[PDB]
């Protein structure tokens, strides 16, 4: 337990770490919370030990858009390796140096403008169901869970837009792509990985892994039943694999489930606490779309104050919280000496409520991302989708997705606090970024 | 247990292995004879399976070349990661990517023809008292261990050149660097390591070694102790550290001490059991060195025949045994597709005895290396020392130092095979390249 002393050698401030614990056990009070005080007591820049491994974090925008833009290829090319993953070490978010890069290269043309306009069609037919769905809770007169419509309606979009399959998911593949499609509280499994680091062989010879050995054995043999985005790998630096293929959909399937599901959930739960800007949002919608219109990919990229909303509901809960890099070699970013094999890691929730570039962090404010105010935004204190070459890859596609959703629920409902309203919104100290208890709220129709 | 499929898929013959284990119960006749069998069988390339490690055996000299020579920065840059060493990943030998090449350059001024040309006088003064401490078990009418006398005349060689210390270890710090620089039966624990690979994190985390963590500490302080090629390193890319002085130390006496024993005990074998070489060696050396003169550095680069003698014993017994190098990235080397992971392995023991360019390989003839037949030889065939930019940093001083012994223990001394010698020689099956019986000689003087 001796990596502890490379902070104090380079003169980094941070919290003293136990043995084999590290600092982790300051995340009982969550790794938001973590990274928020450690901001708020070592200033500019600190480092931690999760286990033995050391964590620096910085908040510098020059430093920060050297770690992601400049010297991504060079230095900070790949992410952290976790736990036991098993054949999903060839995912594209799991991919090193130039596996990482071929994969990058063979899935950009994917998320085209030109591939995202003819998506627009498909996901907005789920809309309609998404409407349908929500009126038989509105009309029922109780409070509706929303990550559970949200769920459905994230699932059935990734569904059909990666492969091909139309399934009505809240209604009834979904059982295997929806019930183990989720992570039953394997925040004691990933700390005790975090302090048996060298036990992650172990559980890789045995062939145990964190997803279940059978979901992808009905993803393998759906996918091989499938051939008389899915397109494009199987059309084709170097051909893919056909178990490689897998390991890129389970990463969009659970990008596009988690992520565009919990985002939507907390978009609602602010237009609820804050009718004002539910209001305003809804006659953007009726000006642009008159009569229920329904929307299109232009007509989504005309509403201003819908990408207000959705900026800053991301600016309060980015759901990846952290950006991490692993340093390749020893380098001297901005006059500050950076060895190899430690993980950089960037606190994206800690600098978005930074109360250096934001007034009243807490607050939602949509005003912030204005046509007048957005240039006073540092695009590196401020990524929820990170930066650089490897930032997210399915951005455009998860902010068209969302908005289209929002769009037509918009359009057809209001939304209310209910009795069951958790107000203020208290967020879990898991590994994930979610809500303490499920966000219920009152769905009232406009018509 | 299936990596086991990837020769058969790239139509690569080789032994059929066994789950978990592969094919290292083939290892029960030796490692060598495992080499020489294959190669018969299979021709020109095959592979096998340390366990889960798939091992590629090459032996076209073209492709031999592209391997260490054409290919070695790009490629096949490091060696096979091996079972716990702690502090010493920071050896030279075990370093890998752009460290190694840092200590590369760091350390090839060491081994310079004016740094080896200094270091004669300084190594010729053990010559003397290696001929005098063969004498009195010469006069004793009893044969000679030499393995022995060779052994503390090595580390009396390496202990000067490297420090500056001058010991008589034959005659007594020696106790910390000759027991606790011996191999006391290591195979079982290297078979496990190999069959349960996944278990090396454990042992580092639980800072458990091949090494005891004794010798390092007494090193460790013993070098700390010595401040007032020792003087190279702390002279002075990025300047060496203090621990990692003492792990190239380490490397250099395992180095020193091992290889040169070990060969000039393989020397005096073929030398006792072929008397016509012995004489015709001596006269050379009577008739460059008359009248018992000091060896020095023009003198020893002078004598042919002694090269041809050491060149010949190091075909029969390449103490290396093997080069490995592991393949970074995909590859299509001399026509043939490398895939990532795999270690290229080049039999030098099998090549050097090879009957498709030797003449009687299981004999001793040091006319093969004669100024008219050596340039018949291929340098990637015999390579005693590999080849390539990581290639042996101390083969010129190995060669001198084992020919200065030569010159000094021959000058003065005859050797015959006695009762006790094992006539043929047998190799142990180890992991080690040794006689299976210590080598014994009756010496006598010749004045
Ligand atoms: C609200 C929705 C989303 C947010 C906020 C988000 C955010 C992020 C962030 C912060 C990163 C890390 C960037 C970095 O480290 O610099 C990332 C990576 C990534 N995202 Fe997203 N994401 C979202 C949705 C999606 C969707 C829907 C997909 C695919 C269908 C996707 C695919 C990916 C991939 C593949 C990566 C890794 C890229 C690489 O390693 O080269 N994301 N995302
Ligand atoms: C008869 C004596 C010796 C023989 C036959 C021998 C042979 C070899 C061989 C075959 C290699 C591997 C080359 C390759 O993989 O291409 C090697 C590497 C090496 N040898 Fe030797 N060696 C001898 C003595 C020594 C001595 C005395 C020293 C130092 C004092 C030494 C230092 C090294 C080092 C440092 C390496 C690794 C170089 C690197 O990784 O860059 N060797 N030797």
């Amino acid at each position: 337990t001796h990596s502890h002393g490379l902070f104090k050698k380079l003169g980094i401030p941070g919290p003293t770490p136990l043995p084999f614990l590290g600092n982790i056990l300051s995340y009982h009070k969550g790794f938001c919370m973590f990274d928020m005080e450690c901001h708020k007591k070592y200033g500019k820049v600190w480092g931690f030990y999760d286990g033995q491994q050391p964590v620096l974090a910085i908040t510098d925008p020059d430093m920060i858009k050297t770690v992601l833009v400049k010297e991504c290829y060079s230095v900070f090319t790949n992410r952290r390796p976790f736990g036991p993953v098993g054949f999903m070490k060839s995912a594209i978010s799991i991919a090193e140096d130039e596996e990482w890069k071929r994969l990058r290269s063979l899935l950009s043309p994917t998320f085209t403008s030109g591939k995202l306009k003819e998506m627009v069609p498909i996901i907005a037919q789920y809309g309609d169901v998404l409407v349908r769905n929500l009126r038989r809770e509105a009309e029922t007169g109780k409070p509706v869970t929303l990550k559970d419509v949200f769920g459905a309606y994230s699932m059935d979009v990734i569904t059909s837009t990666s492969f091909g399959v139309n399934i009505d998911s809240l209604n009834n593949f979904v059982e295997n792509t929806k019930k183990l499609l989720r992570f039953d509280f394997l925040d004691p499994f990933f700390l005790s990985i975090t302090v048996f680091p060298f036990l992650i062989p172990i559980l890789e010879v045995l062939n145990i892994c964190v997803f279940p050995r059978e979901v992808t054995n009905f993803l393998r043999k759906s996918v091989k039943r499938m051939k008389e985005f899915l397109q494009l790998m199987i059309d084709s630096h170097k051909a893919l694999s056909d178990l490689e293929l897998v390991a890129q959909s389970i990463i969009f399937i659970f990008a596009g489930y988690e992520t565009t599901s919990s985002v939507l959930s907390f978009i609602m739960y602010e237009l609820a606490t804050h009718p004002d800007v539910q209001q305003k949002l809804q006659e953007e919608i009726d000006a642009v779309l008159p009569n229920k219109a329904p929307p299109t990919y232009d007509t989504v990229l005309q509403m201003e104050y819908l990408d207000m909303v959705v900026n800053e509901t991301l600016r309060l809960f980015p759901i990846a919280m952290r950006l991490e890099r692993v340093c390749k070699k020893d380098v001297e970013i901005n006059g500050m000496f950076i060895p190899k094999g430690v993980v950089v890691m960037i606190p994206s929730y800690a600098l978005h409520r930074d109360p250096k570039y934001w007034t009243e962090p807490e607050k939602f404010l949509p005003e912030r991302f204005s046509k007048k105010n957005k240039d006073n935004i540092d695009p590196y204190i401020y990524t929820p989708f990170g930066s650089g070459p490897r930032n997210c890859i399915g951005m455009r596609f998860a902010l068209m997705n969302m908005k289209l959703a929002l769009i037509r629920v918009l359009q057809n409902f209001s939304f209310k606090p209910c009795k069951e309203t958790q107000i203020p919104l208290k967020l879990s100290l898991g590994g994930l970024l979610q809500p303490e208890k499920p966000v219920v709220l009152k769905v009232e129709s406009r018509d």
